[PDB]
């Protein structure tokens, strides 16, 4: 018969760096 | 011995990315 | 049996980052 289901897999990369921050006070 | 067993599942989502540039002057 | 599954694919991106640090004062 087929062997054992295989391992998952390993976590995607990071996502990538957000967005800018907000302006800052006048 | 049979066929090799069913691959494994993808990996989850990766880590969120990190903070964003500093906003832009006030 | 057969030999166990191959290791699944990698995960899918991480998410963006949060904002960034707030900007300096006008």
């Amino acid at each position: 018969p087929p062997g054992p289901p295989g391992p998952r897999g390993p976590p995607g990369p990071p996502g990538p760096p957000g967005g800018p921050g907000p302006p800052g006070p006048p």
